[PDB]
């Protein structure tokens, strides 16, 4: 059937009876009233059974051996569905497929019922998920720590061409993967004040919110290792949240509990944008405060909570603990670690600081200013008074370090301060992270260099040793084996299966680049993939596309820097050329644009309306025929990504050079047989470098050109004046060609494009359509297109998150990865 | 070990491995980290497994055979713990006891970990629970319908002698008994307006709240019948509760969902008191609206949703459906049934009314005016506009009936109206229920007569046929076998086990009233019970009592009509007599008073403070010694009741004649070997009638005497003037004898007692202490005390809820009870 494992005789039988046990005993249903949803849960529960045994021995193992622990703190974990992934990592896919078949059910149909774990916005959240999978696969004693939002990223609905947001009640029917652990609930404090008494400061008169943990298993790839993702839920104490007496109402007091519990109710839908709301800041301290107590408790036990030197010496803390800050969101971990060490454990400042810096590491994910976290001091002052004091003290000592290193450099001092003066005083969270971490890293080579040359230049001059790079990657399990079994099978037919956990082996595919059978196969799976997606489209969303055309897709969050608008300009250009010479041949294309716009991002929502507007015109022009279709992919999410990417021919990664830190979607397309048209931005540089620029469609300004233009001054009028095709489009938008009933509908877009384009869309226009012509030319030559594809796939190995994690492990965490199978799952009951 | 069933060889082994399966696979724990709480859940899950098989066949059965269905609507269901009860009804107690023993665990210790299902306030809520057990035991196709409050009755804490309320988070660790059924979620409407168009009225522009059901199994006693208790939970729709656009905030819109969900957040802690709050009214329509849709859906299928006459003829609706209104709380079921039939199904008014009256029945539970539901019209007008219109129309036609029956009786008309004029117009829910039901019943013979003679006199003259009586009862399973296995065993040794489902058989115990061995045994279990409680007291609450003294206990909600104050006067009297003649012998007593006071009931909370105040003085007087102890039983609830009642010697049922509708605690004490001192009120009359007044300690005014006094006019001063002992107590309270630091602390109680005692406490004082002397006299004669006890126990059979339910079934519902074992639980998988 494929190498989705063995469909053993004993195990298919075993699976079937357990499916039945759960349908009866767990679901309390009988075959006569069971619905596909019930069948999905019976299976889910049956699959979950297979990893509890391993989950328990893995955790027990780490307790016995006691290795250095890795704590990945992140406010986002974009998990997606977990049924198939679990079957894949446990070599259960074929067995389950067989058993459910014998039960008369279609596994694929049941898989579609699983709701996505949308606890993320995009890249940052998904990176965290891929990392978790890789850390488990590399046998690292790693723990993912975050918040269990009851409402993840909103589900997007397009009404009249506009995005409509609606709550993502992903828990409505329950989550069979998580395990509530109410017995490990911890208290978290807010507000209050600071008392300075005799031997130390005291955080007093605080409001208490409880953090209840929920554990979700994270299985490694076929190695019997099952790590843990602990997500905190906010709960109100039953005392004070009722007991602070003297009139108000008993009923009201109980109803008001949903005020402390709002902390984990919803994820903020902002991608690369900072919103200084109190609720967010509360979410940030909540996950940090709860997590740290859990980390210290585990440390207190270790082998110190037995003997060792005997005396809670936190000197070995960094040798046993490593906490990674996914961006600045969990940055309060630094002053909080200090607070506990200094205030509670009573360590001297300097010893505490040494420990903190040695256990913390920060990862930066963007260079755009509006994405930077700068919290107003009056907020921190009210909500976390002691942390503010600690931050000021950290700042004090840090700046003294600077003064001593750069005597008299008074401007440097203000520039490096963790405290920003002005309208309102703010705290620069990024500066905090650099100061209290022993390592700071970018997510792509150029991004990392930019940090050193620009944004964090001063910090780099002070401590050059802290700055590193760790190019992002993606997991070949979900992003290849899971979503593209067809491609994985033909690769395995030639080079085996060891590449799933050793992606570098894909290079061996280079020697089949002239193989006639392989070229035919690679081309066949892609065609099969396109047919399946073209079908899904009519199934779930309804209104035809042509599977023979070139599948041109750009899927990622809607942003001005991602330039969906530049993609739009090209689409309209194609349209206008066709209307000019109708009877001239052009390579057919289905351009698919999908992505979510943050609810308050007006421009982003305007762009979505533009895309649908273009489709309204283009898709109903008889002269165009089936040569050009414009489709907006609704509710783009992980599960939807697993469907489009494998069916894509052209991947669009056209952000303005220097704005996309790395990107990961680009990697997903490269490993799944799509060709890339893009700019020398983020990881695109390393991808073209790996496959050879000849096998890549690079265009536009490089970072240097962008800066040259900025020195000069960017004037869009110039481009409007010298390019008639561009002029024609702008006047089409301006006159209502695309919005008849509301002719001025797109005035904001035009206005922006002409007067405040921060991402110089026009500047890359000419080179973009010129380059688009070259991909059309090559698509006309199926054999050469597929051979270039093979050159990309065979060379994508470097972009696996196993590589990334192995580097973090060695160069930052100080641990050694291991592909050693944990001693079976085998029963056992001590 | 006892007749808690057989500890079979095959089944103890089977139980043990399933306990282990769940500890591993369900709890995801290993023996080395498992805590008593984990062990309790493994067991709970193991026990729950045994009844799903029966649960499924019982429900399938009713679907095949299609009998008349009984729907018990109630806003309260005081369930308590369900582990032991399930073991008892499934004959699993000894097997589980053995198996857990072999696993090295103490079952009793694990049982104590189960949280109480406190979804009730007192009598009314517990009656519903006992009924459910009886309906299952009598094989009735019955369904309990209510609300799944996430917070039940508050947990009571005594601080400085005052009651402190704290949220009852009974779901904190989860509920292994319920089964969420999100797939059967239904929509419920609120607000909106009424449109009158061409062919009928339309309820339009409403706000939608979703009702998600949760089913809990209700097993009959050893008959393999497992009925269902469906509890609704409020959920916000993800559309409008987000989709009603045009600024407000996406985050805020999501956080605001907890506004529609507040409907099922908390139970109103009022016992026999009406609070006209909107949230309550919403809770009342919510349970009614959701339930009715479920009822009609089931009816539409039946055997009509196949063939029958073919044409949705609701003429057979009453033949297939019976809905019982537990008090007026679910009274909106009447106008709602009309709304659906008329507005949606399009039946003519008269045919719809005929159906409604024929399927509905109302049970009245109190005669005090402040407990009567009278909803302001402006509330109904805003929240349920169409229901108000329907109610007015029902009123219109009803009054016309009256006018026609009593021509010219203009005062009768206003008195009987469902609409009350005055300050604010109100709707008398009780009048609504009488009009739209074919049967109205009281809960005790005297209570029922009072309804006919007083409160509903006019309604009785109009339709004498509607009024009936159904004396309350309690379940011998929980209230005997479960909480008093010792007594149940010795009874079984003599007369067998058939009495558990045929309590009348207890009469056979009359012939052992002179049996020397029996008297010794009855006396032995009571002593064992007292020793166990005296121990529990020091275990969980700490500060000694004497097991040889007479256990004088009054446990029930704190109310002025229950007269805990009269009990207080006696206690102080005993104290004062001892201080007067210290070296005179008196029968030792431990008087235990326990009960919860509604949060806003000031007097009730003052009485609790008084009780603790008396104990402070009495319990620390050296001259008193161990002859008199005053203890306030904290957090009285079902689970606590199962502990005290079996250990009680004297049961206090001293409400003012004519105020306690029936009472059920009194019955619990009678069947568990306690003697009753009380007034001729509620069921006390029928109990004394059944055991013989010679075996009862009756005192005080009868209803007639109360009325005579009211004609005359009640003047408490008179009693204060003629009884020196009474005078001495009042002046002790007035001067701070019981409250040194705050001498005027009890001015409200004294003031009330002297000037506004609605329950004439003083009037029954003399006859009360005189009577108390007689019980002390008889306690001095162990052999005769025990023989009187035997006379009570042997004669309590009439008070089993099986009797009550059998009567409801025959005289109201029109169904025949059956003690036929359902065809085993046996596997099966169609
Ligand atoms: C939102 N968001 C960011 O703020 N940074 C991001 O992180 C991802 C993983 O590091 C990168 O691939 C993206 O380029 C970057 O924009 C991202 O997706
Ligand atoms: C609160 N509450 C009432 O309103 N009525 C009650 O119902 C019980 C069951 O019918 C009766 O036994 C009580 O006497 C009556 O007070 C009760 O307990
Ligand atoms: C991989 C992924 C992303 C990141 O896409 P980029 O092109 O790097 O912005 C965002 N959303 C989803 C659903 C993803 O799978
Ligand atoms: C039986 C019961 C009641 C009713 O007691 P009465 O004496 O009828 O008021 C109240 N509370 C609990 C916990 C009960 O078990």
């Amino acid at each position: 059937i494929s190498v989705r494992g063995l469909a053993g005789v004993e195990n298919v039988t075993e699976l079937k009876k357990n499916f039945n046990r759960h349908l009866h005993f767990t679901l309390v249903k009988d075959r006569n009233v069971a619905t596909p949803r019930d069948y999905y849960f019976a299976l889910a529960h049956t699959v979950r059974d297979h990893l509890v045994g391993r989950w328990i021995r893995t955790q027990q193992h780490y307790y016995e051996k006691d290795p250095k622990r890795i704590y990945y703190l992140s406010l986002e974990f974009y998990m997606g569905r977990t049924l198939q992934n679990t079957m894949v990592n446990l070599a259960l896919e074929n067995a389950c497929d067989e058993a459910t078949y014998q039960l008369g059910l279609d596994m694929e149909e049941l898989e579609e019922i699983e709701e996505d774990a949308g606890l993320g916005n995009g890249g940052l959240g998904r990176l965290a998920a891929c990392f978790l999978d890789s850390m488990a696969t590399l046998g690292l004693a790693a723990y993912g720590y975050g918040i269990r939002y009851e409402f993840g990223i909103f589900n997007q609905k397009i009404c009249g061409g506009w995005q409509m947001e609606e709550a993502d009640d992903w828990l409505r029917y329950g989550n069979p993967w998580e395990k509530a652990r109410p017995e490990f609930t911890l208290p978290v404090h807010f507000y209050g004040r600071v008392e300075h008494t005799s031997q130390g400061a005291k955080w007093v008169d605080t409001q208490v919110v409880l953090a209840m943990p929920y554990d979700t298993p994270v299985p490694g790839y076929r190695n019997n290792v099952v790590n843990t993702m602990r997500l905190w839920s906010a709960k109100a104490p039953n005392d004070f949240n009722l007991k602070d007496f003297n009139v108000g109402g008993y009923i009201q007091a109980v109803l008001d509990r949903n005020l402390a519990e709002n902390i984990s109710r919803v994820l903020y839908p902002n991608d690369n944008f900072f919103e200084g709301k109190e609720l967010r800041l509360k979410q940030e301290y909540f996950v940090v405060a709860a997590t740290l107590q859990d980390i210290i408790r585990r440390f207190k036990s270790s082998k110190f909570g037995c003997r060792d030197p005997v005396r809670t010496n936190f000197d070995a803390f960094p040798d046993k603990v490593a906490i990674q800050l996914n961006d600045t969101h969990p940055s309060l971990a630094i002053p909080e670690l200090m607070r506990v060490l200094v205030d509670l454990e009573r360590l001297d400042w300097d010893k505490a600081w040494e420990v903190t810096v040695k256990t913390c590491a920060y990862t930066n994910h963007t260079v755009i200013p509006e994405a930077l976290e700068r919290w107003p001091v009056h907020l921190l002052e009210t909500l976390l008074p002691r942390h503010l004091q600690i931050i000021y003290e950290i700042n004090q000592r840090f700046l003294n370090r600077v003064a001593a290193a750069f005597p008299g450099d008074v401007d440097r001092l203000r520039r490096m301060s963790l405290v920003e003066e002005g309208a309102v005083k703010r705290i620069n969270m990024a500066h905090l992270c650099i100061a209290g971490s022993h390592a700071v890293n970018g997510v792509a080579r150029i991004h990392s260099e930019i940090l050193k040359k620009t944004i964090f230049k001063d910090f780099y001059e002070l401590e050059p040793h802290k700055f590193q790079n760790k190019t992002n990657g993606i997991t070949p399990r979900r992003w290849l084996v899971l979503c593209n079994p067809g491609l994985a099978e033909i690769i395995a037919e030639r080079i085996g299966e060891e590449y799933i956990s050793d992606l570098d082996q894909l290079r061996k595919l280079l020697s089949y680049v002239d193989d006639e059978a392989f070229i035919r196969d690679v081309a066949k799976v892609k065609q099969e993939n396109k047919l399946k997606f073209a079908a899904y489209l009519e199934r779930e969303y309804k209104v035809h596309i042509n599977p023979n055309s070139l599948f041109d897709v750009q899927v990622k969050r809607i942003h001005e820097y991602k330039r969906q608008l530049l993609n739009c300009l090209h689409v309209i250009t194609l349209y206008n050329r066709i209307k000019k010479e109708p009877n001239k041949f052009v390579v057919p294309r289905t351009v698919m644009i999908g992505g979510k716009a943050a609810p308050g991002y007006h421009m982003a929502k305007m762009i979505i309306k533009l895309i649908t507007a273009i489709g309204d015109v283009v898709n109903h022009d008889p002269v165009v025929g089936d040569r050009l279709r414009v489709i907006f992919l609704e509710n783009y999410r992980v599960s939807l990504a697993e469907k489009v990417i494998p069916a894509a021919d052209l991947s669009e990664q056209i952000s303005t050079a220097g704005t996309e830190a790395s990107g990961t979607g680009n990697m997903k397309f490269m490993l799944n047989g799509a060709l890339t048209i893009g700019t020398m931005d983020g990881a695109n540089v390393e991808m073209a470098e790996e496959a050879g620029e000849e096998n890549f469609f690079i265009f536009g300004m490089r970072v240097e050109d962008v800066d040259r233009l900025d020195q000069r001054g960017y004037n869009a009028q110039e481009y409007y004046d010298r390019i008639p095709e561009l002029r024609q489009i702008i006047e089409q938008l301006s006159s209502g060609f695309f919005s008849p009933k509301q002719p001025d509908l797109f005035k904001d877009i035009v206005n922006m494009l002409m007067h405040h384009d921060r991402f110089k869309v026009f500047a890359d226009y000419e080179e973009y359509v010129k380059c688009q012509e070259r991909v059309s030319a090559l698509y006309k030559n199926p054999r050469e297109w597929t051979r270039m594809v093979i050159r990309n796939i065979a060379t994508s190995g470097k972009f696996s998150s196993d590589r990334t994690i192995a580097q973090y492990a060695r160069e930052i965490w100080g641990v050694e990865p291991s592909r050693q199978r944990l001693p079976a799952p085998d029963e056992k009951i001590p």
